[PDB]
């Protein structure tokens, strides 16, 4: 049930490093096909002979490298700084946004040292003012991180710090290595959630709704800051009511637990003009409703622009939401509607 690769690839400067040293001996004795990615550290002969091929291919092929770009990305609205501990998913989220922002194979990063200190750096610069940071930017790294346990090593480091914050969200419940771990309370442990309509019809490749929810009692259980991600907001058929047996299948989920300070957190569908074509041949029969005519375009700033819902339907989810989260959970907080 655990992410196990079928395909490994190694940056040979990985091997320097005792996280490449220890994944090298554990896909070789696992009898994993394992090659080497150029000097140059380029991944080169993925299988399949058509793009969708190579496409699915790559989201079971696992890349260990290091971290050369140590300037961290900005992750607003989540936090200050993206953490770069891992890249890709092995998940098929038909509307995953990660399909216009990379283009797909599964990268770990080895030199934890560097990405640490980099990270201590940042929290220095602002000092004794919070920096958040999020390790499930551009990754599921929960779902990863069996493998690896580098965010148990991100989590432990960011505890032993002051002035530091991590947070992550996932959509998988493979989370029993992490119980132990020293949070310190600096943990914010997130998991997306949505109606059953999205999960059963675009989440594939993912944990269940409950598998999901078995891992938000176990991490709450186990002392992280819980909180839930609702997204992505879609508007299907009957959504109001949807959205509604979701959080109190939520409710019901989490009954007799402490949800003094649980946090959610509100995206609304969103796609590029570039996602409408390349979803139409990754997933072709899929019911994903990508009508431009039915959304408002937001014009991008330092980045491409995306396809929202106008601004009274985006309304329309937001003051729902809202009605739902303080109706089930009272006193929770909805850190941002977007
Ligand atoms: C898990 C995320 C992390 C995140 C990612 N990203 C990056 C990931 C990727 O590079 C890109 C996707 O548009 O945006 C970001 O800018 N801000 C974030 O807060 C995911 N998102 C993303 C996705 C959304 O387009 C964007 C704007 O809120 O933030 C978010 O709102 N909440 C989170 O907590
Ligand atoms: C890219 Se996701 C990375 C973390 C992990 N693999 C996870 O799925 O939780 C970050 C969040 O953003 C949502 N999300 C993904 N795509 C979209 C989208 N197109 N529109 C609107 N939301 C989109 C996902 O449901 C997640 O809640
Ligand atoms: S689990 Fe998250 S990162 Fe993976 S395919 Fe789904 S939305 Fe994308």
């Amino acid at each position: 049930k655990p992410f196990v690769p079928k395909l490994v690839y190694f940056e040979p400067e990985a091997l320097s490093y005792p996280l490449g040293k220890e994944l090298y001996e554990k896909f070789t004795q696992m009898g994993i096909k394992i090659r080497e990615t150029t000097s140059h550290n380029q991944v080169r002969g993925i299988p399949g002979e058509t793009e969708l091929a190579r496409y699915r291919n790559a989201k079971s092929t696992l890349v260990v490298g290091v971290r050369r770009t140590l300037k961290f990305d900005s992750s607003k609205p989540s936090a200050e700084y993206a953490i770069p501990l891992a890249t890709g998913c092995m998940g098929h989220c038909h509307y995953c946004y990660l399909q216009t922002t990379l283009g797909p194979y599964i990268r770990v990063y080895v030199n934890l040292d560097d990405i640490f200190a980099q990270a201590q750096k940042y929290i220095n610069e602002r000092a004794p003012e919070i920096t958040r940071f999020e390790a499930a930017a551009t990754s599921d790294i929960v779902g990863i991180d069996h493998l690896t346990h580098s965010l148990k090593k991100a989590i432990e480091f960011i505890g032993a710090t002051d002035y530091g914050r991590l947070r992550f969200v996932t959509k998988y419940e493979h989370v029993d290595h992490l119980l132990d771990a020293r949070h310190n309370g600096k943990t914010r442990f997130r998991f997306s959630i949505n109606s059953r309509y999205v999960i059963n019809h675009f989440e594939p490749g993912t944990s269940s709704f409950d598998g999901r929810l078995a891992a938000a009692r176990k991490v709450a259980g186990a002392g992280y800051k819980l909180g839930f991600v609702v997204a992505p907001i879609y508007r299907h058929e009957g959504w109001e009511r949807g959205y509604f047996e979701l959080f109190q299948e939520l409710a019901r989920q989490l009954e007799g637990m402490d949800l003094s300070d649980l946090t959610f957190e509100l995206i609304q569908h969103r796609f590029t003009k570039p996602a409408k074509r390349v979803i139409e041949q990754r997933y072709p029969k899929t019911r994903l409703d990508l009508d431009e005519t039915k959304r408002k375009y937001k014009w991008g700033r330092y980045g491409i622009g995306k396809y929202v819902y106008r601004d009274e339907e985006a309304k329309e989810l937001e003051d729902t939401m809202r009605r739902y989260i303080e109706q089930f959970f009272p006193g929770a907080y909805v850190q941002y509607f977007t």
